[PDB]
């Protein structure tokens, strides 16, 4: 299968790329100007050791920039720019009006640069707690970057972990609760019931033996104990130690997504 | 004078807080049926070393939430939760209908974490290219998170740097230039002042003393090298090594804003 | 609990209030420039026996138009003006500009009347098939109005229905299938996992008893016939025959939401 | 002539289909991701006795949806699947990548059911009316489902009927009218022509001899008493007793447009 | 009656006002920051005679930017500051945060100065056809500034002038008309029929005393020369011969409002 | 270089012109209902001597209205209609649809006749002013038409002026400036130094030899009197006496803009 296939032809991703590009040009493109539009070639280089992701999104900018582009790597491919004598690899070649190119460059660019980094911090660690031989799920959260959500679940996908709910509106979640806040478990996790309906889960973040039994007793499908049911652990884990994982269903971390570095990527005219 | 005030009482920038509460519930908010409106109180914490960057956007956040909050401590302020014996420091104590904070949540800390970890990284750099005597500027790029451009720039000045252009609109750039393309840096030169007049400056990414000088004949109010005019050194910088500054204008780095980690914050209710 | 705290504080449903408003009104309003801004009161009535619908939703029409409301129900009430002498019952007492009452009017009453249609169809269904014993669920599909899906969905919850999924992006439903399209439900199944991950069901729309097991074997949350692991049973049902439940877990039916008659509302000044 | 020639090449309309296949997919279409980009040939059928409408509004989704349709009736057909053996018709043969055909399928049938819903039951009504040899005008109102109502109203011209005013920017209308509130039929009717000019009616609904009188008096351009001059009766009309024409010239009820039945269609692929 | 009670409370002409801030400030106001919050009075100055336009929209950009305004004049009052020996006249006093009146004050005059130039032109123009005992009316065209059509059309009104059709969406016009194409004006104007309804007029620009009588027959309830029905003569007419006006119903011209000069005004604080 | 390679391939301003038709069609096009689809051929004419501006718009116009468009002259050109015969120039061909060419019509002529009459009045006191002698530059200002500023600066480049800063979040100005409020020019200037940085220069609008040698001192870019550094004369020029330059470096003027006449533009078909 094929992961941008998870984007609908149309939607509203579709306006944020443009959204994106507005956001670059507010009101005249000078270099467009003093370019022109004579048709010319470019190449599109990373620069760094990584996983090639957000190509849909990039091919988005470049259509609406009305460029041809031709890649050559699949999305997800790791590339590996070092064990390169230039210390850089071409992933897609360009054609179009001189102005059209270097208006997507930049644009185009935060967007692979990013996307990848997610996707290949997302790969180290999902592949790391691989080789420890564990059998579960590695998964991220909701603290992503405001209005780039869509991307950078997407990129978690495609470096292989999983994205966990998408938004409140997903799977519920019962949160440490004191404020959730009165009642129980039991009828906080009524409540949700009540409104989410059976087609959505409910995870409860428990703190006993006892807490989880009462949510398993109330119906939860996931149990978050944060330090046919499901068990999840979440909490400051990272690529670090950390291997300290155990037949406990979900390992969810910010670590893959939010303040990862990026991937270097490069563009630049025959 | 106060950095908030950079951001018009009304515009755009408003529009992308809702929009952004949007993005966390398309459709219904399970967590507020449940919790209720009840009023509470509640502490934000920021859980690591940093600087306290992104506060009217968050505050934004709490309006459009309907809620009431005192911020401790004024942005830009530096934080040290590590000399602390919870670890933990309370910037700001927010009252309101429960379902309300617990809405606000993730988005504002969103914007918090992100905002001052650039603010940080910039503040970083900056004074330690300061300690070492340098008089000139450090500066920001356009390798900016697509959508939260405003933001990100904002976090570049609180830290205490340059942001450089905002956008293509802003000051030109004539770029490695092969592709800009032909005639001279001298007519390239001449058509980008030909639109952009005199309120607008020029920058020309020069290759030798022949280049530059021709752009400074040109008129040219900046030249960037890449290794009553401006000098500007580009590539590569960061806070590594790297204390090879020298009396030239501006060095401009992407380090100070991309892939940069970011600055835990917290929150919970009484 | 309330029902109207499943709307988040501010967020797009409040835009579309607005853009209802537009719709109304391209130019201008003709009536309130002779009518004029003098204070003035009036009664909202229920014309017909339902249940009272989209009182939050025809608030944020009260709000934007700047108006005091007062309610005399709360929302869920079941309403009977038949056995009314007037034969129409007052719900809320409004009052405010002149011009600000007829503008919201129309837009106002369109809510209400067919949010109640939808609120007091499903509790028809719903309390039709409970009082044969029947203990399982009554949910509504995705046969929505185009861009009034909330306030649909929204309804059916307040009939006392469950709303099953909201949308594509939320539980996968592996529909007839022949499309669905080569593998196996097998391999459909475990593509849908692949993407969907542990926070979201996977429902599969079988045609035997094979079908099933190999669906619950894949691992589906949920198996749809269509004539731990749920059932549903779905097609052509309606408040009429139809009484030919029995124990499977779901039913599901646009007869609640699409196509149904609307509860008639109005207003007038005093 | 064509109706769906009503709707500009370009506007307002087709952001609309845009929000609506937003509204399917906030996220990610998981059911395009297992099925894939083949290509693959579907059946669009109609599965109740009714007039087709929304052609051209189904069309814009299969475009947006990149997909090749032929459609086999023209718009305002009448269908009768019930006088077929299988009980459905074909209206449309579909081609294109699979994924796209699913996106389109639920958004494009909520188009056609609906619309031949109120075309079907415009046309019952017109027909009724006209076969009693009544010569004058059946209308719709304003009572529209909020954010619907250009398809609403397109539907109602399709059906036969007339759709009256279109907003409240359109034709004036000054009713009951305590509330309009001080001076005269005579004054409300001179201040909104003061406002609307030449190019807009003004209708007044009046109570007795006199007070229409007074409004043609004033220069109204359409009577409506409400149980070169044009005499209107609205309230309560419907497909049911009610055979009560007579020579007035129009007659409007909501009932051909709001809380109307359905027609139902299918999509099922080869 | 007061003219801005046209205006919807709420509607899309408020968001326009929010765009026209973003308009003008994309990324930040600098002068803000520099000028802070500290509470200033200001005085908003007419500096040539004309007739005051735009005083709800002007308002709008004033409660957008948090003001507190007082204005000493009517919208519609006649200003002659050349008879005053500053030649200047305060029309509102207003007072807030520095920052916010220097943001609203751009934006605010562009929309009074061009709003009050329409309304001088048609006043103008309406008294001057006036003064030769012309019973008739003077209109507007579609010939006004994109995105600027509510204003101005608004403006015309307040400038004492008719506003003829709003938009194509309104009053059918069947132009010159050889396009229009074939048939007759009797089944051009019978499809028009057919589709506008009766809450809609119809104008045919006609040629010939058969044309009209064809229209007048056809049922077209406006006839339009171009050099219970109604005559209309339009094309370049204007403030200048041209006086030449008879007992025709209507005088079309865009000179009331397209290409007229501006009525100046200012700002300073106190 | 062609002028309208300073806009974006993709971005806002092509919402905008989707926009401007909704405008114009908010509901129905009965006209082209009427007209139909039949190919037709049409004759875009100039009718006034000017200079032609707007190409790239009304292009956009043409193209979301699906036409085929051959134009005759380059954006530029000036056109003397007058000395010709029938006093009217052909400037585009036109093909397509009956109903989309009349869709097209009206926004597209509103938008040419505007570019080219700024366009046109730029041209001339610019002209003017070098016929003189005069070496400096000629600009625009704010006082541009809410919303349109876009188009309008556009015009003024295309006339051959310089269109000074685009917005306020561009080149800083001080302007008058009591107001501004208290330190110094040289804290004023310290501070919008602070926040702008290097990319983007500063006005001070002085009053005094030492007022500029102040701002001089604190390193303004810009000096703007107002009746390596540049000096800007501004307020109340125009195209009148008014011949009075001198070696000043800038000339700022709103009559080159703001207030101007249009230049008549036409259509019609074969
Ligand atoms: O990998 P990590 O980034 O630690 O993310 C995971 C943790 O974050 C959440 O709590 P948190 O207290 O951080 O929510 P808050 O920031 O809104 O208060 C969650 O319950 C996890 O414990
Ligand atoms: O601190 P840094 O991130 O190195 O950013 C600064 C460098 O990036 C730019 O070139 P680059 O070749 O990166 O532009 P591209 O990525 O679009 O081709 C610029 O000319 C600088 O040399
Ligand atoms: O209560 P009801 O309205 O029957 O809704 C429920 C049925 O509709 C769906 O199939 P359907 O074949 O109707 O989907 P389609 O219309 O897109 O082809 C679904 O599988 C159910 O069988
Ligand atoms: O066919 P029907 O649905 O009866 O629609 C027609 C009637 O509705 C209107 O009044 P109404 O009192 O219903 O307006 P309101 O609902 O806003 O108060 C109108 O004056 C008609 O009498
Ligand atoms: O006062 P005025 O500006 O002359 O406006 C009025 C005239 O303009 C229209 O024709 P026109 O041929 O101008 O329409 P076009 O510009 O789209 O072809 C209209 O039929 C009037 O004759
Ligand atoms: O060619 P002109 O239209 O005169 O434009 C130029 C003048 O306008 C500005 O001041 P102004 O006092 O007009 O700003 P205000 O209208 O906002 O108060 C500016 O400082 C110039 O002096
Ligand atoms: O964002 C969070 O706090 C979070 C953290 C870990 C898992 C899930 C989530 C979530 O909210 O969905
Ligand atoms: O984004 C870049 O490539 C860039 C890098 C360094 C300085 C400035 C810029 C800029 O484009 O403004
Ligand atoms: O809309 C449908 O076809 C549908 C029908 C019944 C249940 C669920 C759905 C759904 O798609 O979610
Ligand atoms: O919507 C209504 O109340 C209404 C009812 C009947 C005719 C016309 C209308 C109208 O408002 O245009
Ligand atoms: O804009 C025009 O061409 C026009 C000119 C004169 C009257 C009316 C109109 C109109 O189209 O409504
Ligand atoms: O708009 C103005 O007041 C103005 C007037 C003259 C030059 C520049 C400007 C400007 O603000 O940029």
């Amino acid at each position: 299968p094929v992961y941008e296939h998870l984007l609908p032809v149309n939607g509203a991703w579709r306006q944020d790329v443009t959204n994106w590009l507005s956001e670059d040009v507010p009101s005249f493109d000078f270099g467009g100007y003093v370019v022109g539009s004579d048709l010319k070639e470019a190449n599109l280089y990373c620069k760094q050791d990584g996983m090639l992701c957000g190509v849909p999104f990039a091919q988005e900018v470049f259509n609406q920039c009305e460029l041809q582009v031709e890649w050559l790597f699949k999305e997800g491919s790791f590339l590996e720019p070092s064990k390169n004598d230039s210390g850089k690899i071409v992933v897609a070649k360009i054609t179009g009006p001189a102005k059209n190119i270097l208006l997507a460059e930049r644009t185009a660019l935060n967007i692979l640069s990013r996307s990848s980094g997610i996707a290949t911090a997302s790969h180290k660690i999902i592949s790391l707690a691989r080789s420890t031989g564990y059998k579960g799920t590695i998964a991220g959260t909701r603290k992503t970057t405001p209005g780039l959500r869509r991307l950078e679940k997407y990129s978690m996908l495609v470096g292989g972990c999983d994205t966990h709910r998408y938004d409140l509106s997903s799977m519920v979640m019962l949160k440490d609760n004191h404020i959730w806040a009165t009642g129980s478990i039991t009828n906080a996790v009524k409540n949700a019931r009540a409104v989410c309906g059976f087609a959505v889960k409910i995870e409860v973040e428990c703190l006993s033996e006892d807490e989880a039994t009462e949510a398993i007793e109330a119906g939860a499908d996931v149990i978050m104990l944060d330090n046919h049911f499901l068990l999840e652990c979440s909490g400051g884990l990272n690529l670090d130690n950390l291997y300290l994982c155990d037949d406990i269903d979900i390992y969810s971390t910010s670590s893959i997504h939010q303040g990862t570095p990026v991937i270097d990527f490069s563009l630049k005219l025959a």
